[PDB]
């Protein structure tokens, strides 16, 4: 009953679809807008240390003030690595989902995703890793040491066709925010540490420039096709004794003070509810129900001996956002039906129920209609046909047990 790790994908690869439908299809937030925060790059550069900044914010959050905690009391990590092999390739989120109001009570439902993978330009692949975090993340948090190599960018042309694609057959760029976070950055007298300082950077990082390799300035030239926000942090050390250390265990006045200060700006930065981003695809947001559809349709092009072709990835996430239509129309319909004839409730007359019936299917068909949907009418059609067949057994089971409780 203590939260936990979960391993979603693992190694092809797999979707532990299970696992992950146990975490997002949960009565209290399945039905929420859900905000998808990664942290993504190579084993052994912090990550884990972030993510358990996270949860100590989101904790406090969950229960209040001081969140970086206590200086006099040890630091307890989280358990993100506490598994076997644990520099294993592979994503995993926290079990836990948070609900946080943002402002005007809004409430959105908060997924961590912690991305782990050799993450360097050669022979095997992590490329897929990446990719199908990028693809379900609405914060790609892309974890890096000291600075933005050129081997760094390359790993994001995983997406740059993509996102040329998406651009001119939807008019839309597929992605929202990629975040750039350099650790140990030690240079502040010529860019400052925080956020300021990591746009200034990244601007002269982004600049195009003739002795760089050509697909690394195709990446620079696509990179905005791809992310409608890139930005960058620059983090401080939080010196030698957690450098050191393997689980740090030492008191938060023993981390580096510079250290402790970025983090104040950069946790609340990403977490603060009014800076919390809902997951958007085609322009409309993603509820954890739905993010369950992404998922298993990303899986399913990233099994073969290659990378997709980009016209196979704007496919998948145009059937994906299809059935997340149709499975939001269907909960609408079970659910209200269900409060109608359901349980033990009273039997309800065939004249009562069928009104009933065609109340909550018209607004469930209504409800798919009237939701953004890639594809055309046409393509669309075909998920409105399946639906309107799944609201049919459900009414014929609705029917049965309904008629189960007559008397005589
Ligand atoms: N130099 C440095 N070391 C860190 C930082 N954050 C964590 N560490 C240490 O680096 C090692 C690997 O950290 P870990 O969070 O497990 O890396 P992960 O594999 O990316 O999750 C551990 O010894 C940490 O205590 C950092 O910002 N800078």
């Amino acid at each position: 009953s203590k939260p936990g790790p979960v391993q979603v994908v693992l190694v092809s690869f797999e979707l532990d679809e299970k696992a992950l439908a146990s975490i997002l299809l949960q009565d209290h937030i399945r039905d929420l807008d859900v905000v998808v925060v990664s942290v993504a790059g190579a084993f052994r550069k912090g990550k884990s240390f972030i993510l358990d900044f996270m949860l100590r914010y989101l904790y406090s959050q969950k229960e209040s003030s001081n969140w970086l905690g206590d200086p006099e009391e040890p630091l307890t990590g989280f358990s993100w690595r506490g598994g076997s092999d644990p520099e294993t390739t592979g994503i995993q989120i926290w079990s836990e989902v948070f609900t946080v109001e943002k402002p005007g009570g809004k409430k959105v439902a908060v997924v961590l995703m912690d991305t782990q993978g050799a993450f360097d330009s050669t022979v095997k692949d992590c490329a897929t890793i990446f990719a199908l975090s990028t693809m379900t993340s609405s914060v790609q948090i892309y974890n890096l040491s000291q600075n933005i190599q050129e081997d760094d960018l390359q790993q994001l042309q995983l997406f740059t066709e993509y996102g040329r694609l998406a651009m001119d057959e939807i008019f839309q760029k597929p992605f929202q925010t990629l975040m750039f976070l350099v650790r140990d950055w030690s240079f502040p007298y010529e860019y400052s540490y925080g956020l300021q300082g990591g746009m200034a950077f990244l601007d002269k990082r982004l600049q195009v420039k003739e002795h760089q390799h050509e697909e690394i300035q195709n990446v620079r030239n696509h990179i905005h096709s791809c992310f409608s926000d890139v930005t960058c942090f620059l983090l401080p050390h939080p010196g030698l004794q957690v450098a050191t250390s393997p689980d740090f265990d030492g008191k938060l006045k023993d981390i580096a003070g510079e250290f402790k200060e970025q983090l104040q700006a950069l946790i609340p930065y990403v977490l603060n509810p009014s800076k919390l981003m809902e997951k958007e695809i085609n322009g409309s947001k993603v509820t954890c129900r739905g993010l369950l559809e992404y998922f298993k349709a990303y899986i399913k092009i990233y099994q073969g001996e290659d990378l997709p072709h980009p016209k196979s990835m704007l496919q998948a996430t145009a059937e994906a956002n299809n059935l997340a239509a149709a499975a939001s129309a269907k909960d609408i319909y079970y659910n209200n039906m269900e409060e109608v004839c359901g349980g033990e409730k009273p039997y309800l007359s065939p004249d009562i129920l069928e009104e009933k019936h065609c109340e909550f299917k018209q607004l469930a068909l209504d409800h798919f209609k009237k939701t953004k949907k890639m594809g055309g009418k046409d393509f669309s059609f075909r998920y409105q046909q399946e639906l309107e067949e799944e609201i049919k057994e459900l009414y014929e089971n609705f029917c049965k047990h309904n008629g189960s409780k007559n008397v005589f």
